DNA sequence: TGTGCGTTCTAGAATATTCGCGAG
DNA sequence: ACTCGCGAATATTCTAGAACGCAC
């Protein structure tokens, strides 16, 4: 029912494990990505045939979500924040409202 | 959306820990950058991708700001003083 | 008359300090990224003004560069060892 | 028995940075 | 000769197109 890369990184935020390299924001309504190299090497080929940042960026842009601007990047002086309305901890039955461009 | 220079500049301009460099005109109504040697060098770099005045004056001008006529002087009709949400109205050149 | 970006990867990869993270072919018709996270995190940010390898691959399409299927490999007629001046030829896209 | 999903490589679109022109 | 808005090329970021393989 609900695609495969959905319930992937829903369980992969959530998952405490996880928690040093992705897990959600305090509020619960997005999540970071801390250290892309590590993530992309060591946690996406766990779930994913693939360990490239770059095509889970692509799905995470095929399933609406949109990266959060921090205001503090930007100058010349590793933290990676995505944001979907219905990707929000505690509701997993609201990732069926989720669903991918065609 | 608003974008970031402007988020930037409204964040810079208000913030009273940079007054001495760049801050709002008694009326409120403009902004003035103080030391630009030392503005460049020392606060643009922590904002924007480079040291250069000229290229935050660039942009300023993108965004419809005018040079009011060191001690530099910048306007546009909707950066206002207590009037953060007014940077909506403020758009890039065609 | 060159574009940096052109100036700078043939400097970059041609450098014997990052042969370890970028380096020409041995024919010397192409150039290798090993370990881009630390490649995007060391040496991208000494020449360019971000450490996105997205940004540095972006540069290498809008280039006319391509990527070799087979640790990261790219490829362009006009980029090869040793000749430095056929740069001049690599126009970047509209 | 066609359509949707996943992975890869390249391009689109908006804003950002640089350089230098020219009206006044 | 000089100031100050520009145009234009390139640079950086974030999102999308397009091709191909796979499944049901
Ligand atoms: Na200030």
């Amino acid at each position: 029912h609900v695609p495969a890369f959905l319930t992937k990184l829903w369980t992969l935020v959530s998952d405490p494990d996880t928690d040093a390299l992705i897990c959600w924001s305090p509020s619960g309504n997005s999540f970071h990505v801390f250290d892309q190299g590590q993530f992309a090497k060591e946690v996406l080929p766990k779930y994913f045939k693939h360990n490239n940042m770059a095509s889970f960026v692509r799905q995470l842009n095929m399933y609406g979500f949109r990266k959060v601007v921090h205001i503090e990047q930007g100058g010349l002086v590793d933290d990676t924040e995505f944001q979907h309305p219905c990707f929000l901890r505690g509701q997993e039955q609201l990732l069926e409202n989720i669903k991918r461009k065609v």
